[PDB]
Formats: C-alpha cells, sequence, structure tokens
C-alpha cells in the first residue's frame, strides 16, 4: 500500500561550547556543555509527530555518537526503520565554538556522507532536504517531490539544481538559498510552485506567476526549528487535502507557537488553528 | 595498608581534523576520533601492564566516559575510587586541528564537581591534576608525590612552597620546574625532586646533587610518555629499589612504550637496566 510522506534530512546533533574568549590558538575553558538534538529530519520529525501527521524518516546515523537521539524519538514514537544505523561511524554532529561575539563550526557529517539511501516503498509525497544522492531519486519516481536544499544549495550544479526544480512539485528555499538557486541557474522567476520563507519578516509563495506574501505573527523565543515547524504545517495542511494557502498560514501560526511556547509546553487543537487561520486569512 | 593511591584526570580527547581553522562560520570535519588519557589514564594503562598495585582516585560525568570506564575494566584496571556521576559530562577536550594550527575546548565537568575523600591508608599517594589536593595532602601521613603538571599555575606561591615541602618527591617537566621556581622564588629543591626534559631525558635532584639520565633514543607516539615514566618510577619503588633504579626504569619503559607502542619480562627489565648503567 502507498504511504503518505517519505522525509529526507540530517539528524544532527549540536555540541555547543560556550566559551569567554575563542583563541587563534591553545586552549580555552569551558563555561557550559549540552548537546542540541536538531537537524532538518529531526525538527520536522518532532513537530510533525505532534500533530500524528504519517511519515517515514529517512536518514543516517552513526552509533558512536546518536544512541540517545534514537531512543528519544523513538520513546516519542517515531519509527526509526528507515534510519540507516551505522555502528562504527559518528555524526551527523557538530562542534560549535561560542563566545557570542564569534562563532565557529566543526561539522562532521559521518554516517552521513557515508549513507547510500535507497527508497524502500511507494510514497504520495517525498521530501528531499539535506543529504546525499537525492537527486538520483527523485529522477526516477512519480511521487510529488519537494526539493528542500537548504544550507546544501552549493554541492549541486546549475543543470542538477534546474533539473531538480521542474521535477519537484515544489521548491522550498529561504531568502539567501533562493538568491543563489535563481544565480546558479539563471532563472529569473520559479518554473514551479515556489516557498521562500523570510524568518521574522514571514514568508512568500510563487504561484500562477504571483507572488503571496505572509507576514510573520510577532514572537519572541527560541527560533532554532521554525522552518521545520512550518513545514510541519504545510504537511498537516496537505495530509487534510487542503489549499497550499492554507498550508501557508498553518506553518505561520504553528511556527509563531512553537518559537513562544517550545515545543515540550506546545499544544494546539485543530478548532483554534481553523479558527486562527480563517482570521490571518481574511486580514492577510 | 595499600601501596599507592594515583589521582589524576581520566581525559577524552576528541581530535577535530579540518583542512583550515576558520575565523567565523563552518568548516567540514575530514576526521574525528577520540583519544582517552590524561594523567590517571595513561598511568593506570602503562601500570597495570606492569600488574603494579594502585588505587586509581578520579570524577568521570557518564554523559561522555561509559567507553573510557570500559576500555580501562577490560584491562582489569579497578574504576572504584573513579567518581560517577551520572548528569555531568567530562573531562572531555575538543582539540580542533590543521597540522599548522591547534585550539582546544577544555570542560573538566565532573572533575569541577568532584570532592575527592581518601578512603584507605596507603603507603604512596600520588596528588597530579584535579581539585586543589593541598588540604588532603595536609592531613595524611603516606609518602606524598607532588605532580602539579598543567595545573601548577592554580596553586598559589605559599602552596606551592608548603605541597613541595611536605612531599616525599616532587615531579615536573622542565616547563613546570621553571613556573615552580619563579612563583615560589626557590633557586634549588628542598626535596627529592624528579625534573622531565622529554628527549633530552630526565634529572633527579637529591641531596644537593643533580643526577642526569639521558633518555634512550626513540621514534613513535611520545602521547603518556611521562606517564610510562612514572608506571617505571613505581615499579622501583613496588620492588623496593632505589629511586637511582625507578629513573632508569622509567626511561626503559618510555622508550618501549614509544617505539614498541602500548597494544616485558621482569628478567628483561633487569638486564636493560643493567646495561643501561653501562652506557
Amino acid at each position: 500500500g502507498m504511504r503518505f510522506l517519505a522525509y529526507f534530512g540530517h539528524l544532527n546533533i549540536d555540541v555547543l561550547i560556550s566559551v569567554d574568549s575563542i583563541p587563534r590558538e591553545g586552549s580555552v575553558n569551558v563555561k557550559d556543555l549540552r548537546p542540541r538534538f536538531g537537524g532538518t529530519a529531526g525538527n520536522f520529525a518532532i513537530v510533525a509527530q505532534k500533530f500524528r501527521i504519517p511519515f517515514d524518516l529517512y536518514s543516517a546515523v552513526g552509533m558512536k555518537t546518536h544512541r540517545e537521539y534514537l531512543a528519544m524519538i523513538e520513546s516519542m514514537g517515531i519509527n526509526t526503520g528507515h534510519v540507516e544505523k551505522f555502528e562504527d561511524e559518528s555524526g551527523p554532529i557538530c562542534y560549535i565554538a561560542t563566545d557570542g561575539k564569534k562563532q565557529v563550526s566543526f561539522m562532521h557529517q559521518g554516517a552521513m556522507a557515508a549513507w547510500a539511501p535507497q527508497l524502500a516503498d511507494e510514497y504520495e509525497y517525498v521530501h528531499f532536504s539535506t543529504g546525499p544522492n537525492y537527486l538520483d531519486m527523485a529522477k526516477s519516481i512519480r511521487s510529488k517531490i519537494i526539493f528542500d536544499p537548504s544550507q546544501e544549495i552549493h554541492k549541486y550544479s546549475k543543470d542538477e539544481l534546474k533539473k531538480f526544480h521542474e521535477i519537484s512539485y515544489m521548491s522550498i528555499f529561504n531568502d539567501h538559498e533562493y538568491r543563489v538557486f535563481r544565480e546558479m541557474t539563471g532563472l529569473s522567476s520559479p518554473k514551479v510552485t515556489t516557498i521562500v520563507t523570510n524568518g521574522e519578516r514571514g514568508s512568500s509563495l510563487f504561484m500562477d506567476g504571483k507572488k503571496y506574501d505572509f507576514p510573520a505573527i510577532p514572537s519572541s523565543g527560541d527560533t532554532v526549528g521554525a522552518g521545520d515547524s512550518f513545514r510541519a504545517g504545510l504537511y498537516l495542511a496537505l495530509y487534510n487535502r487542503r489549499s497550499i494557502e492554507k498550508g501557508m498560514i498553518y506553518g505561520t501560526i504553528i511556527a509563531h507557537h512553537v518559537i513562544d511556547d517550545g515545543i515540550e509546553n506546545f499544544s494546539l487543537n485543530m478548532e483554534d488553528l481553523e479558527r486562527e487561520t480563517e482570521n490571518y486569512r481574511r486580514m492577510f
């Protein structure tokens, strides 16, 4: 039987290393050390799971570093059957040294660089975010493909970018990545329906040769994973067979609540979401 | 009464290899691997190969040190006096390297939450790196070996002089001995003192004399060379040999670990020791 969504991304661990001053060379004392479990797949999964959106998470992790992350998401009821587990690898893991006035990130792909993804079953939607060899999978399947390259926009050639975009049902970018895309490809406007997020300011939808703007709801809190909350709202709409406008609004409202409340203490009933969505729609 | 209580770090070095360490932003990690080390760890590994009876005193955070404990336990090293903090991580050092340059981010973690208590009576107590061990040292009647190492700077002028005066022996590398003399204002030692100087060997300051022990020409991994030397020193002390014997034992064991690798018969050591004496 055909499933709803296969979602491809990273289950990244950020090791946050807080120091007074990052030196040029030599040692410095770590004031605070803590991990943050995230990445493109992880942040989506955690929010999407809270809404009971069906999805098969596709990723690759190194068991030298990712045992606790796997245990956490599995405890939330998230199926890790399509997450490749490399016993003698570490990663994806990023060591982030910070003083406030500077930041240095040491990114170890590890397991994600070792992975040869294979699409198991047939899906209505396949979301390709960060990771290896996605265009080879994209080309061969008949699913509605969402192209979401994020920080990996630079690894694709001009023809790979135009190809992946043209075969996609929708492409998603942030403001910077859209400029890089247009520039790398030579496309002035999108060939397919395209979402361009713009952090605190909101997001835009390029569709039918027109640009529709979705202003952000004022928020105050942790913005880490706000894009993934937004994507979870989009899929909530798609799952319920709602309009893309509805999906943009759902994403906007959900991103806002997760920033303000935090995903742990965040609940939201569909009745509120729907009322808030029609209010938003009438106002703009 | 037990032979030795050895205080130090069970340090995990997270070696992060990159093509170039950036001023800001990200960089891809070419190679990522752990190295289990520290003063307590490197000593414990070598000392256990010679079956020297010691009680390792340390503090580790279970968030990061479970595979380290696993390794030393599989070598037969008892971790009964290694404090195990469930909520803490560390001691752990994140070392970013590009060949030309290096940056270290040291997290004491469990070592910063440790309040050491000395359980049994010991003949020898070796205080290397960790908390201010002077409060313990003051109270005990054991033969104290003061080995401040990279933490020489944390002790005040009076603390350095005190710890040194109460010690049976003090041990330093060349840099730490300079630091020691400048902070305390002492031109020469007050108690028997060993000063190591890598490839140039080591010196024993005893009875107002300096006895030089040139190193045995080696080529290999120098990580833990000083800790191997200390294991040879305690091998002679365990077998009731003289200090001169310990210096030679240390010079030979260090050399063998550099050349032959960590992963020696007592009769072989006794003959090699005799051959060292005759140049």
